[PDB]
């Protein structure tokens, strides 16, 4: 006895679902849009009809918002409509969470009961570098206290408590850090998804998960994610790393072996340890669980039975 | 801008609310048998208006079961009917969570869509005295790490997996401890109240609260509960410390004026203690916060924006 309804891919494939579910071409030139690596078959076969069960889950929320509305007799204090649905989106660096975001938010966006879907990801909340080197926390970028957990919880709220207008700070992958000066808007959509490292992370009070109406974690084999890592290490030589302004411009004339070498090492000072330490702990706290084979292909999904 | 809506009792009373569905007086006659500080009015105006609200939650919950067993096809993998529907009760010793989670199971059983509503106390999960004694905590009794928090969560995992069957503990207040070969079975309820000062309370993992579809906190003035308690200290001096084998029965003897300087330092050195470090912070992340007045009443209730 589990709390979770589990399948595998091929049962997965395999489901009589009660739809109708197919993309259009507008939104395969969209998909492609937001990459390539992304497999044009697992967003049908796999993130389309996900994106149908979250709709549901949206659509019941919306429902029941009016129920209550009505049955209170919508006095004044009561909002005239629902809060913004939050999505949390979890898992290890390196595992394809911003993909998996951006996908279902494209997806979401396609229901006329929640046409507008908007993104956040944490990485915004992290103290600037030169904050965290004030705090010895350069080498810990990604754990919880390499976050600005107040301003994260904050900008949470405000969306939560339905304002109109909520302000999230961003942070430049190029760079290595946050943008100064520069600011994401974000204004009562229908659904907020917020993809980071931290998301689904507990504290001693209300946390941001508290706020969630549905979560996912994707997930995969702890040896999977490090080959993904040292992959995108090595292919950073000729992108983030071929620029002769980066702090790590050295990593682009690093030969295989070397390169190697190198990602490894970071991956096991840094990125596995706040893994196996910070983020897989929380797994169990999502709705939904993802995991992905060796070739990125999800094999199994978990989800809480309702 | 706030997380929720707030009525103060006016504001309560003025709305109008969707239909009676007024009670019967064989019910209202069970309704005496376990209340007392809930009077008649706080049944009629917040207590079984409180109660639709819930139910309207219960059944959008219900519906989203039966919407997505469809969409899935109904695969073999997916339970046949919902898992139990859970609710969290949390407060103080003595704001009167018991009384509260009583009359919330006899109102929620009401409806043909979920008449199977079952209430435990987390009292059961305590360690019995001799392991207390054992760890240094015979002075923290009701303390987080009072309760065998593992053996909580196994049980609520198991009420939420849809097993057929699921065991607590039970505890006596007027042994002062668990009865030993004493079980409560709990089998798949349409609905289970889980009740107890520690059920919204955090961890590094997952949590009971994660369980949780709805949550209640009883609050009230720090100063109005500490005279409730002393009420009841020194009611229990002709009931439960009565009996000269209770671990309280030299207590039985204080005149009134020396029980209350007892209850009163057991209030300053344990429970309040309790209340202010790790009941209080969990207060903003109950769906529902009900705040009592000196006479029991509610003066003001505040639900999360749906
Ligand atoms: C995005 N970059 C890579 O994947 C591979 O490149 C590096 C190179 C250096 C470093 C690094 C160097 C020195 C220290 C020190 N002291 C620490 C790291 C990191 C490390 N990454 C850790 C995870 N970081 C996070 C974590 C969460 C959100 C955004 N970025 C990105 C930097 C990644
Ligand atoms: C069961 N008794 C009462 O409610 C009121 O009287 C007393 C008397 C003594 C004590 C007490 C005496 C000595 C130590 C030591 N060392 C500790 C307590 C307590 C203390 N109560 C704290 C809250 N306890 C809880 C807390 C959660 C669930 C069930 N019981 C009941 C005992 C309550």
């Amino acid at each position: 006895p589990s709390p979770y309804v589990e399948f595998d891919r091929r049962q997965w494939r395999a489901l009589r679902m009660s739809t109708p579910l197919a993309l259009t071409e507008e939104e395969l030139v969209g998909l492609r849009g937001l990459g390539e690596q992304i497999d044009l078959l697992e967003v049908e076969e796999v993130y389309l009809p996900l994106a149908r069960l979250i709709h549901l889950q949206v659509a019941a929320r919306q429902r029941l918002f009016a129920a209550t509305a009505e049955f209170l007799g919508e006095p004044q204090q009561n909002p005239d409509r629902p809060v913004p649905f939050i999505i949390g989106v979890a898992g290890s660096v390196a595992v394809g969470k911003s993909t998996t975001a951006r996908v279902l938010q494209a997806l979401l966006a396609r229901w006329d009961h929640h046409p507008r879907v908007d993104l956040v990801t944490t990485d915004g909340f992290l103290y600037p570098n030169a904050e965290l080197q004030r705090r010895n926390l350069m080498h810990r970028k990604g754990f919880p206290e390499s976050y600005n957990r107040r301003a994260l919880m904050r900008f949470v709220t405000s969306v939560k408590s339905g304002s109109d207008y909520a302000c999230a700070p961003v942070y430049s992958h190029l760079h290595y850090d946050i943008i100064p000066g520069a600011e994401q808007v974000v204004r009562h959509p229908d659904i907020l998804i917020l993809e980071g490292l931290n998301v689904l992370q507990t504290g001693p009070t209300l946390m941001v998960s508290d706020l969630f109406d549905f979560s996912l974690y994707v997930d995969a084999r702890i040896e999977d994610i490090e080959q993904w890592y040292v992959s995108r290490f090595l292919a950073m030589r000729t992108t983030a790393f071929a620029d002769p302004e980066s702090h790590f411009h050295h990593y682009a004339a690093f030969s295989d072996s070397q390169a190697v070498v190198a990602a490894r090492e970071i991956w096991r000072t840094i990125n596995r340890p706040n893994l196996v330490e910070n983020i897989l702990p929380t797994r169990p706290r999502a709705t939904l669980v993802l995991r992905k084979d060796a070739d990125h292909s999800i094999n199994r999904l978990r989800l809480r039975k309702l």
